[PDB]
């Protein structure tokens, strides 16, 4: 029994986490064979510009107390790749993969090369994580864990003006309109991830919480129309689908958790917790609550 | 900036957790240097649960009853001993993994990370705190036994819990790295209840200066209280006493922000008369007692 969020085992990401330095700036890489992947900025924009004039040696970078060299550069979208002489021995099986909005992944936070902490958390609606972050956490990493194979899906980037962050995959290429550049840029205004509030509903449910459930059930195009209005997501027949197994295991129809996530969203919580929260939860898949609710290992 | 309840990278665990098996039971060890250390009741059928003599079907035992697994590699058990709850096997083979270590006994509102395995496997990494009657509210499976609780500070890795039981409200018990207990559990089937649990204090008021440092102020007051007036309406709301040691730990935080702890306490106060009134405190409606004062300079 219990539901914690929870975390990928961080060791495979651990032996790939290297410190680059460029001039002035210090960040993170990920060391993956013979290349170390981090933020285009640590040249800091015309960013061709800029890493023309730059030679291998003006990359310094550190894996534990060894300084690896670097013989050569190239710039994949706003990702920098410094080839290096030596692959990593530490290389697990991996591979890089685009996340979409609602997925969940685990990071690595790190600062100087030098992993402090694991979090799990999601890819907001508005491209956003709500991550912790301070100076120097550039280039940690958002990852999965599949069987033995590590799906490298996050690199931080930046920090937008509310504490939100913002970063791209692990080809530069940035989740939503952000860009890394000093300029003015705002996270969207947020959705909360309705088939992830579900999810943690069943979750709840298997953990003995049953105080919500209701005898209504509802019409996904009814239900679509109430979240529209509280700010949730539209919950797509794909959604519904991944929703079954929990469905089947706990006898609760999802337009039957449905009706009690709309009289939770009209009603409110009145006093009671869910899983020990007075908010509906969000960053919870269902894929994560089927992998918490049956021990799944890495 | 941004607040998130973080776990210690778990690598330097992973690498020591093993699968151990006893007839029918299989559970998880940690290896360090040549002994694998895991709950006793391994040792146990589910007819001993019970009334178990540990000492008694310890001596009926033999080292090849002890089957031991690190990745595909069966470890041969070469010696057993058994201190208080935890079992102690000596292995032919130091771990090559094992990372600069201690053991360390914690106390109630202390927290650290939980390296959850199954089959030797680890499958997830959380946060956890002890709480104040002595019971970790973990995610645990069946299978799960075995599973550590640790904290990194500095290279080191303090192993400070060994997860061994679920008690009938779905809390856990375990011990230290020495086989004790944390509470007034035992390794034995028989009725046992966790105590009422209370909200960690001094973590509560950690975690308001956490809010305050991320530029939230909407539950700051203009009143201070005496600590003995404080701790009469805490008490109330089932809340821990706040000691002058809470207080004392308190001083970097109040220093920083520039918010007396008594002054803090204020608020604290205010806040469980009131409650949020819709608002949030670091995206969460309720207050998070989960964070150590510790946790919070390092975080931020
Ligand atoms: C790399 O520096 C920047 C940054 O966001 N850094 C940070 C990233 N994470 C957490 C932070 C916590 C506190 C302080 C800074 C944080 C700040 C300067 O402007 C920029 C910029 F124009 C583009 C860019 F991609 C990054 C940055
Ligand atoms: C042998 O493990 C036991 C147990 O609690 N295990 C568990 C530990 N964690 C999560 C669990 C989730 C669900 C089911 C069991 C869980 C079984 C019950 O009896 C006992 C017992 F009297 C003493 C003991 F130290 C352990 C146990
Ligand atoms: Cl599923």
């Amino acid at each position: 029994s219990g539901f914690r969020k929870m975390a990928f085992p961080s060791g495979k990401v651990e032996g790939c986490m290297v410190q680059v330095t460029c001039g002035t700036t210090t960040l993170n890489g990920l060391w993956l064979d013979d290349v170390v992947y981090c933020p285009r900025h640590v040249i800091c924009p015309n960013y061709e510009d800029l890493l023309i004039r730059k030679s291998n040696h003006n990359f310094l970078v550190q894996a534990g107390n060894v300084q690896l060299r670097v013989i050569g550069h190239s710039m994949q979208n706003c990702v920098l790749k410094l080839k290096v002489d030596t692959a990593n021995p530490k290389t697990p099986k991996y591979k890089f993969v685009r996340i979409q909005p609602g997925q969940t992944f685990s990071v690595l936070a790190c600062y100087n090369g030098s992993p402090s902490g694991v979090y799990q958390c999601a890819m907001r609606p508005n491209f956003t994580i709500k991550g912790s972050f301070l100076n120097g956490s550039c280039g940690s990493v958002g990852f999965n864990i599949d069987y033995d194979c590590v799906s490298f899906c996050y690199m931080h980037h930046m920090e937008l003006p509310t504490g939100v962050h913002a970063g791209t995959d692990l080809e530069g290429n940035f989740y939503g309109p952000f860009v890394d550049r000093q300029t003015a840029q705002a996270a969207g205004t947020d959705t909360t991830i309705t088939v992830n509030v579900l999810a943690w509903l069943y979750a709840a449910v298997i953990n003995g919480d049953r105080w919500f459930l209701n005898r209504f059930t509802t019409t996904l195009n009814d239900f679509n129309l109430v979240a529209m209005k509280y700010n949730y997501e539209p919950l797509t027949q794909d959604h519904v689908d991944i929703l079954g197994p929990l469905s089947a295991q706990t006898g609760i129809a999802v337009l039957d958790m449905c009706a009690s996530l709309k009289e939770l969203l009209q009603n409110g919580m009145n006093g009671r917790t869910i899983l020990g929260s007075a908010l509906l939860e969000d960053e919870f898949t269902p894929f994560d609550v089927v992998r918490q609710c049956s021990g799944v290992t890495f």
